[PDB]
């Protein structure tokens, strides 16, 4: 009743890729990196905030 | 040399069906309709700014 309750889920609403390229293509600022590999071919992508 | 000029070009550079529906989902505070149907069903759709 001070500070505000947390009620966390796994949504996955935003699941679809086409959804998720949507929302990493217009982004703001941001740093979004992709994991794709195994870890013995593992890497991970950065790219800019809003291309 | 006191009014800028224009050099307008038709660039479709949103080309892809997928860019123009980022675009339309990411975009801001936004009125962006679609008319998608010819004479004899012609219509447009007006949706939400940026769902």
């Amino acid at each position: 009743y001070t500070a505000v309750a947390t009620t966390a889920d796994v949504l996955s609403a935003m699941g679809s890729s086409t959804a998720v390229s949507t929302v990493t293509l217009g982004s703001g600022i941001t740093s979004a990196a992709v994991t794709f590999a195994i870890a013995t071919t593992d890497s991970n992508n950065t790219w800019v905030d809003n291309k």
